[PDB]
């Protein structure tokens, strides 16, 4: 089965066991899994039961949310754990076949812009791929998109205006800047963070960019919000630590959920 | 590797056994630029799917014959790293052309103009390059019959030959630019942020090719001239999506001037 | 079917059962500096092609006494440009940790991007940039060595770096300090890529060191990096780069380099 058939086999499996035509995809990262656990009349598809899914826990949650039919990944597949870029982004392809037209991606990142504070929410206006790989390398899947997809509106400008307008109505302070993905799993060095600032990055992370590339190629609109869980490694004298990342993510979590619940109602 | 070396020589011996020519000039043409191969005289034709160990495509051909007093072999169609080939698969035809006798390589490509003073249709003499792809064609065991383990890259695009191209274009009235070409892996078009980073790194043009061939060319002992056609302004400069149909149309509108430059270059080389 | 975790265990098991030593300092020498390992006394030799699961060549481990310390030296390292994976390149560091190594001393030869330097200078590495395109920690995390997301704010120990500078001052050895950028290789950089490297904040460009430093820090080891500027980085001068001259410049200051290395190992 070519990668093309393997994607379709996973989609026909879910479609044959689903009452839903989900229109919004959710890749929740910054501890926003609580959003998935509030989906109504949910169907659950764990990854190990879906054919051709990446192996080794997480699950797909499909159901109702603020009048929208959604599908959400609980756990994410990461490039630093050893998965290929094709395995990392396969759930996005299956999402397209389930009917997804708008993808909402959230993550946790380190603030490179010295004007940010941990806890801030940065709408992703653009990204820099600094990992050394590309998920579209290989034979093009013509049933999904063109060989040379455009990336001038990777994070839909009109959707970004909607988030800003929604955040203003709710009184939620929001930032907007360029996200940069490193492969990981090492935290960046102080010199690499200064390099990221020079290249134009406002935040650094280890995800998001692969699925945003595939979602655009598959004909989806993409909206991305990154939660600054820490200052990037070079800016403060304290060492970076993942227990600190989850903690800061948990502090501003409720505001993040409120912002993300309102956009899905209004998309 | 020995397997690669065997398969490279097996491809060249196949071509040599069926060819009348001993070419010294090589050409690598990137799609909307392959029409100059149609002007090679009494040409021989070798489709890639008939040459042993040539990478299978997802139908490009070698064109060998006379051109402006020289004997040339032109790659009508090149293999790209974004299609899934390894770096060694992408560049192994350059090794084949070397065993064919090629001493000077003319690399052409289509690229997006990062320099805001450039215009779609301009021709850029590649003076240097930035490898931003995340791979190197020489990683692995060295092919000792072709070059050294640590090849120098200080004159990758021959300075004397760039000066000869600048004088030929001046003699013909052809405006030519000269700048640095950056290669991304592809097949995505760069984001506006990646284009601004490309300018910060010192790049005047962005493309998805050239760099791997130039590395293997210089490693093999060949001189290289790079002429990149500005088929579009790089992403984010204008308020337009980037489209492969635009790349093809601009390549087609500048073909006449591009043929006249290269035709004279090959004669005076 | 033996996982990476047990392959490293078997390598350490093989060396341990054949060694009376528990070295605390690891030496990845490469700026020539093979004489350092020659001066290891009462030494035990472990050829690479005899340690189980070590990467295949086309080198040896030296363990013994040095300046009051018990050390294990890597005589000849594995490079990413030769085709080894990032895990094959750094596997000896995992083995060195199981042998009890607490501090890693990495030397190399690099091209000087900073125009202040002159060929022959010695630069303490204060930080690095990974421009190779890979990372030796990508894959399943080895829980017995370190954490999933290791911090890299002190990749080259600051207190140790100051001790080198004190030792270099009492010895009268000139010393620079700057950032090391690792390209993949094996090509020498282009003049544009060198200009890019400086814009990125790099003072030297090389083809190694970065993978070992990442794995050493992940395993809980302190790292000292010393780079010898064997040449001006490409484009800085109007002459080509080649390996014969890198080795000539490494040879011209081996004595001075070796005074520094013998003294720091003594005072660590
Ligand atoms: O400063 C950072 N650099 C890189 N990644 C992260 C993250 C994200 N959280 C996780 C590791 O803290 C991981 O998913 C990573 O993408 C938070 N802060 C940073
Ligand atoms: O702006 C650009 N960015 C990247 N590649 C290209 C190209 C080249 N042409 C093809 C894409 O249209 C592809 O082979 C690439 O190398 C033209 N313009 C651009
Ligand atoms: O200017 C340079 N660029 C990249 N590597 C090196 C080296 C080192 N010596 C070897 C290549 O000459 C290799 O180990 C590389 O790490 C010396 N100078 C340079």
């Amino acid at each position: 089965m070519d990668l093309s058939n393997k994607i379709k086999a996973a989609a026909e499996y879910i479609k044959g066991k689903s009452k839903y035509n989900p229109t919004i995809g959710l890749i929740l990262g910054s501890g926003l899994g609580a959003i998935a656990d509030q989906i109504e009349d949910a169907e659950y598809f764990p990854y190990n039961e879906i054919p051709n899914f990446p192996v080794s826990a997480g699950r797909l949650v499909i159901g109702k949310f603020q009048g929208k039919e959604v599908v959400a990944m609980q756990g994410r597949f990461h490039y630093y754990e050893g998965y290929s870029m094709q395995e990392v982004t396969c759930p996005v392809r299956v999402m397209r076949l389930l009917g997804v037209e708008t993808l909402v991606v959230t993550n946790a990142a380190g603030a490179v812009n010295k004007d940010y504070t941990p806890g801030d929410l940065m709408i992703i206006s653009d990204h820099l791929n600094l990992s050394g790989s590309n998920p579209l390398i290989g034979k093009n899947l013509n049933e999904f998109g063109t060989r040379f997809p455009d990336m001038s509106n990777a994070y839909d400008k009109d959707l970004r205006a909607q988030v800003k307008d929604i955040a203003k109505n709710l009184g939620i302070e929001v930032r907007e800047g360029v996200y940069a993905m490193f492969s990981g799993p090492t935290y960046e060095t102080p010199a690499e963070v200064r390099m990221a600032r020079i290249l134009g990055a406002d935040a650094v992370g280890m995800s998001t960019v692969p699925e945003v590339i595939i979602a655009n190629h598959s004909g989806m609109k993409v909206i991305g919000v990154s939660c600054m869980t820490n200052m990037a490694a070079g800016i403060l004298e304290q060492p970076l630590n993942h227990e600190e990342v989850m903690e800061t993510s948990a502090k501003v979590r409720k505001t993040f959920i409120e912002l993300m619940t309102n956009i899905i109602k209004e998309i």
